């Protein structure tokens, strides 16, 4: 396998805005996660997970864990990627307020070492 | 069908700091405890695994282990392997380093982070 995990911070700010609007940020990155997954199984990606780690007082970490059915592909996964959550988020912020925004396209993940290489 | 896990393994700045003034790196240390599991074919518990750490503030690290796990029976096993294999290992080291000290690890233990897209 060829496995890669990204890490993204969500601010603890970022989530209690979500909230406010009514929403579950980790809830909504687990369905478009969930949706992407099976957007591109079999495709770029063979495997896909994803785990949240709090921080303290407030914000979590999201890592994606990936199998990637090549390393030259990362680049277009993570941009593709992204684009969905960042996107995505920001359709249902709209909804859920009658069209307020919220800065988001800073959300950006960092391909973490894989030491076992 | 994958059963994808997280292993996280906390080391207490302490513990790194008794290490390094034994003259080891302790981070350098677990790479190659589980870089030789790697290199053992991982005794056929896994397919790949990705590795990366974490630190902590103000002092520390998580060591970070992702990887399908197939079953958790098989979880169970390979968490019960790495725990012992690390245990065993760094004792050695640090035996071998301050010629007969020895260091409490029987606290390392791995939590484990579920899949949330499963």
């Amino acid at each position: 396998p060829m496995i890669r995990c990204l890490r993204l911070k969500v601010e603890g700010a970022l989530e209690q805005i979500f909230t406010m609007a009514g929403l579950n940020i980790r809830d909504l990155l687990r369905d478009i996660l969930r949706r992407w997954r099976d957007e591109n199984y079999l495709g770029m990606v063979e495997g896909a997970g994803m785990f949240i780690e709090e921080i303290h007082p407030e914000g979590f970490s999201l890592y994606v864990h990936l199998d990637v059915r090549a390393v030259s592909l990362l680049e277009a996964i993570v941009q593709h990627l992204t684009e969905a959550i960042i996107s995505s988020l920001a359709v249902e912020f709209d909804h859920a307020t009658g069209g307020e925004r919220v800065h988001l396209i800073d959300l950006h993940f960092e391909v973490l070492d894989n030491l076992l290489e």
